[PDB]
C-alpha cells in the first residue's frame, strides 16, 4: 500500500503525485519530456525510457497522458515487458474511449480501473475534500489492489461516484464539456473586470479564467473522444440563437 | 430621513423598500397593478391611482418599472400636479435611455438622479454590504436632498460608483448583459446538476437558476434600449464559432 507507476508527469500527474506521497505511498514515474529535477525534489524514481519503466516494481500503473495521446501511449509500450498482471488505472476526463482501448490492447490477465477525478489543481487548491471522484471497474479480480487504490481518494474524503463510462461520457457531455465551452468563449472574447460587475458576472470572469488554465489538447480531447458531446455543442449553439430571436422578436 | 414615494412597486421596488423603512424613511408606493394587502402587511401607504400618489407629501420619486415600460409611465403622469419641485430618482439597469427621457418630459425644476444598484433580491439576499451602487448626478440642484438619498445605499456599506450614464451603459453591455444572456443560454438548454457536477458546471447551474428569476421584460430591456448590447451579442456568437471552429478541424 502503495507501489505506483505514473506515466505523463505533467500537470494532472503532478497533482496526483503530491497526495499520494503525502499519504506515504512510492511513486514512480516516466513521461515522453524531462522531468528528473523535479522527480528528484519529490522523491519520485523517473524512468525517461517507458520500457525501463515498465521493469521496475510496481503494484499499479496510472495513465496519466492527455486523452489525445493516450492511444499513441498505450500503442507505443512494450506490454509483453510486464512483470507480473498489474492494475491499470486511467484518469482521462473521456471514459469510454480508454475503457475500449484498454480493452483491446492490455494483456488479459491484467486488472482494469476506469476513473476520472472531477477536479484538479485549479479547482481543489487546498484539499480533495468534497470533490467527487467517478470510476468505474472495468476488470476487476483483484479486489484488494483495487480497494487499496481508491481508498487514496476515500481518505481525501471525496464523494465517491461509480459509474460506467458510458453514464459517465453522457453526463460529463452534458455539463463538464459545456463548462469548458463557456469559459473557453468567454477567453475568445477576453472579457474583463469592469467598476461595476455583478455577482454573475464576476462569477463567469473566475470561470474564464480557471477553464483558460487547462490546455487546448485537454479542452479538444473532451470533445473528439466523447461522442455525445458534439449534441451538446449543438444544443448549446441551438439556445443561444433561440434566445436571439426572441430578442429580436422583441 | 426622507419622505420617498417609490412607482413601480414590484420585485426590485418591494426590495428598496424594505431597507429604506428598515432606515426610517416615510415610504408609501403607487403602481399599475394594485399592492393594497402587500402594503398593509408592510406597514406603508398604497396609492392606486398616481395622481393621488403625486398629490402627497414627497420629498424623492423613485422609478421603479421595467426599463421597457418606463417612457409610457412618465408619459402618463400629471407631472404637472406636483406641489412642489422633487427629486426623481431612477434605478432602471440601462441609464442612456431613462436620463434622455426624464430630462425631455420632467418640469425643469424637478432634480434628477440617475442610479443602478447592482444587484438585487436574488443576490443580496443578507445585506447591501459590498454590492456595487452606481450613480450619476444628472440634474441636482437642491443637494441636501440628492446626498440624503445617495447616503441609503452608503450607510449600508455599497461599493459607491459615479459615472456617466454612457460608461455605464458600454460597461454593461459588456458585463451584465453577457450574463444574462449565458445564464438564459444554459436555461433554454435547462442544465440540471449530475452526480458528477465539477465546481465550474455548478457554477453555471446558480447562474442559471439566479438569471432564470429575472423577468425577460427585464432582459429584453438591457439589450432594446443599451445601444452598445448588440455588439456585446455579437462578439459572443463570434467567440462561440470560433471556439467551435477549432474543435471540429480535428
Ligand atoms: N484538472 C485536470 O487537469 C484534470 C482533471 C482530471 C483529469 N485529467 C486528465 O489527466 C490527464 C492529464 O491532464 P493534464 O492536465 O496534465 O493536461 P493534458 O494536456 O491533457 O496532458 C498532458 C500530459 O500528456 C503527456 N503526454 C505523454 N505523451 C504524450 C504525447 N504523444 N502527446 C501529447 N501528450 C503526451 C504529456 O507528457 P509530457 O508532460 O511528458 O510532455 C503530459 O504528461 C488528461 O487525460 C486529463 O483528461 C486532468
Ligand atoms: N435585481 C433586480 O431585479 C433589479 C436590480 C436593479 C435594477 N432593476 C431595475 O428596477 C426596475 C424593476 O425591476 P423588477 O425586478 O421589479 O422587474 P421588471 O420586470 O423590470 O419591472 C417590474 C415593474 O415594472 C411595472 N411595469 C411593467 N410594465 C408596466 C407597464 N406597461 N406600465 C406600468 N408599469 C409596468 C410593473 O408594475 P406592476 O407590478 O404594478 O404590474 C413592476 O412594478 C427595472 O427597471 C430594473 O431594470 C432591477
Amino acid at each position: 500500500s502503495l507501489k505506483i507507476g505514473i506515466v505523463g508527469f505533467g500537470n494532472f500527474g503532478q497533482f496526483l503525485a503530491k497526495t499520494m506521497i503525502k499519504q506515504g505511498h512510492t511513486l514512480t514515474a516516466t513521461s515522453r519530456s524531462d522531468y528528473s529535477e523535479l522527480c528528484l525534489q519529490m522523491g519520485i524514481h523517473f524512468f525517461r525510457d517507458v520500457s525501463a519503466f515498465l521493469t521496475a516494481d510496481i503494484d499499479v500503473i496510472v495513465l496519466c497522458t492527455s486523452i489525445l495521446s493516450l492511444s499513441e501511449v498505450v500503442g507505443s509500450m512494450p506490454l509483453t515487458s510486464l512483470k507480473r498482471p498489474t492494475l491499470f488505472v486511467d484518469v482521462l476526463s473521456v471514459k469510454e474511449h480508454p475503457r475500449e482501448l484498454l480493452l483491446r490492447e492490455l494483456p488479459e490477465d491484467s486488472d482494469i480501473l476506469c476513473t476520472h477525478p472531477m477536479f484538479g489543481p485549479q479547482t481543489a487548491k487546498n484539499g480533495w475534500t468534497d470533490h467527487t471522484f467517478m470510476y468505474d471497474k472495468v476488470r476487476i479480480r483483484d479486489e484488494v489492489i483495487c480497494s487499496n487504490f481508491i481508498q487514496i481518494f476515500a481518505t481525501e474524503g471525496c464523494k465517491m461516484v461509480q459509474m460506467s463510462c458510458e453514464e459517465h461520457d453522457r453526463a460529463a457531455a452534458k455539463s463538464q464539456f459545456i463548462t469548458h465551452t463557456i469559459g473557453r468563449t468567454l477567453g475568445e472574447m477576453d472579457i474583463q473586470s469592469t467598476p461595476i460587475d455583478t455577482k454573475g458576472f464576476e462569477t463567469l470572469v473566475k470561470l474564464k479564467e480557471t477553464m483558460m488554465r487547462n490546455s487546448f489538447d485537454l479542452y479538444s480531447g473532451l470533445f473528439v473522444y466523447n461522442r455525445f458531446a458534439r449534441q451538446e455543442l449543438e444544443n448549446l449553439e441551438h439556445a443561444l440563437h433561440k434566445v436571439k430571436e426572441t430578442l429580436m422578436i422583441q
